[PDB]
């Protein structure tokens, strides 16, 4: 099984309401290129129509109720999403729903709340006496009413907020009688607080409600799994329990991957430990290695790609990726893998045996930000690498990370996939050649570069070795003609 995830959105897509229809219409294309799952953007009403989805106003409004100036979300209506999902399912493409449960944004009304300021660099330090603020904490859901859920939110379901509406002041406010949740990331002392109204996962009605919404959401969209947002800001034991709860209620596997944003393998290992390895994480350290290689012009030691990553230590729990909606140009975690290196990074995640790779909408189709640093559409460069995964990346792997610039790996093929087997080379510097073992069972075959970057044929010798070539700053992936 070479499962391939696709993140089916980018930050700057137009707010025209056609995204679910686009997905529906792309399902044939996705299936043909070996995509077996899609992570869809948050499907519920944000703070406005053009919310990318992380505002999280109303978790039960999937583009169904007239709230925040619109019925549809940015992406379309509930029915359009459901039509896209049934089209994806008709081609055996799993659908992972984005789960934004750190906070709620865009409350319907303010409440007077007693609060103290905390230090934004050290949220365990209180920096004021008690003061009365007006906080956006009251959620009534006037367009929805009680349809699907009569749960209403008030200040006492939250630990704090970043805005006092009476003084018009952006500070971090912790509400009276509240405490930041733990365990969370210990950056800035305690990183429970991120944005909007921060949900209090010490509150038992909150833990109950978010669990039952989880089950509701899975049922409503027939989800096959989840993508968990911003998990370093959400009580770890709660996330663990939430994942088990929805699995228990649905009776489905519910593959789950969490976005724990830290370039630190040890912090990710800690998160995995505290959630009992019941779900995966995005391989954030690998992303940063790709970013670094792509900006150092050949000076990066390409041997380092094998160490310090989630996929190197916990391959079963790694979702590997090149870029996402936070790392793309202009976004809050900007660390974009430069255009020239991006196909090499894709070869790395797509054709190697370890990890569950994810391709980025923004990489395939380009990003539509207002800058001139936008990622170009690289679909045509990635397609042959996807085909390499789908048809050729099977069987025993041999690594050649034995050079500062030119590194490679082979796959011997497997008898259960006809003509499978590949030989990949990437280089962040000058090109050249590497002899690599592809398996004696491929002796005498004529192999060629599926990317078309190199036009030479390589005949595998009797001992199972081929002499493979790669251009400067390029990738070649040889497979049987
Ligand atoms: O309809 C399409 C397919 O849907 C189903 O496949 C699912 C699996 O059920 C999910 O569990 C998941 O598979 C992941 C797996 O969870 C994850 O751990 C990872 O495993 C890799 C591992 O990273 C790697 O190091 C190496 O050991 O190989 C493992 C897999 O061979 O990646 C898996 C996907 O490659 O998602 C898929 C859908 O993408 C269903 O069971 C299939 O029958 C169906 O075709
Ligand atoms: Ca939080
Ligand atoms: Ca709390
Ligand atoms: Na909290
Ligand atoms: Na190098």
């Amino acid at each position: 099984l070479n499962g391939t995830l696709m993140q089916y959105f980018e930050w700057y897509m137009p707010n025209d309401g056609q995204h679910w229809k686009r997905l529906q219409n792309d399902s044939a294309y996705l299936a043909e290129h070996g995509i077996t799952a899609v992570w869809i953007p948050p499907a519920y009403k944000g703070t406005s129509q053009d919310d990318v989805g992380y505002g999280a106003y109303d978790l039960y409004d999937l583009g169904e109720f007239h709230q925040k100036g619109t019925v549809r979300t940015k992406y379309g209506t509930k029915g359009e999403l459901q039509s896209a999902i049934n089209s994806l399912h008709s081609r055996d493409i799993n659908v992972y729903g984005d789960v934004v449960i750190n906070h709620k944004g865009g409350a319907d009304a303010t409440e007077y709340v007693t609060a103290v300021e905390v230090d934004p660099a050290d949220r365990n330090r209180v920096t004021s006496g008690e003061q009365r603020i007006k906080a956006w904490t009251h959620f009534q859901f006037p367009g929805r009413g009680s349809t699907y859920s009569d749960f209403k939110w008030y200040w006492y379901h939250f630990d704090g907020t970043d805005w006092d509406e009476s003084r018009k002041l952006n500070r971090i406010y912790k509400f009276q009688g509240k405490a930041w949740d733990w365990e969370v990331s210990n950056e800035n002392g305690n990183y429970d607080y991120l944005m909007y109204a921060d949900i209090d996962y010490d509150h038992p009605d909150v833990t109950a409600e978010i669990k039952r919404w989880g089950t509701w959401y899975a049922n409503e969209l027939q989800l096959d799994g989840f993508r968990l947002d911003a998990v370093k800001h959400i009580k770890f034991s709660f996330l663990r329990d939430w994942v088990n709860h929805v699995r228990e209620k649905t009776g489905k596997e519910m593959f789950t991957v969490a976005e724990y944003w830290q370039n630190d393998l040890g912090a990710l290992e800690n998160y995995l430990n505290k959630t009992n390895f019941n779900h995966s994480v995005f391989d954030v350290p690998l992303h940063y290695q790709f970013h670094a290689a792509s900006t150092q012009g050949g000076g990066y030691d390409m041997r380092k790609l094998l160490n310090g990553t989630v996929v190197s230590k916990h391959p079963v729990k790694a979702v590997t990726f090149v870029d996402n909606h936070d790392t793309q140009p202009g976004q809050s975690l900007e660390s974009t893998v430069q255009t020239w290196f991006k196909p090499l990074a894709y070869a790395f995640i797509l054709t190697r045996e370890a990890g569950y790779p994810q391709i980025f909408y923004g990489d395939m189709y380009g990003t539509k930000g207002a800058s001139q640093r936008e990622i170009p559409a690289l679909k045509h460069k990635i397609e042959p690498i996807l085909k390499a995964r789908k048809q050729y990346a099977y069987g025993a792997q041999h690594d050649y990370f034995d050079h500062h610039n030119i590194v490679g790996w082979t796959r011997e093929g497997d008898s259960s996939v006809a003509n499978s087997g590949l030989a990949a080379l990437i280089t962040d510097g000058p090109g050249g050649t590497k002899r690599m073992y592809v398996g004696r069972q491929n002796a005498g075959e004529t192999w060629h570069d599926i990317t078309g970057n190199r036009s030479d044929s390589v005949v595998i010798n009797a001992e199972g070795w081929g002499e493979f070539h790669v251009n400067g700053g390029s990738v070649s992936i040889y497979v049987q003609r």
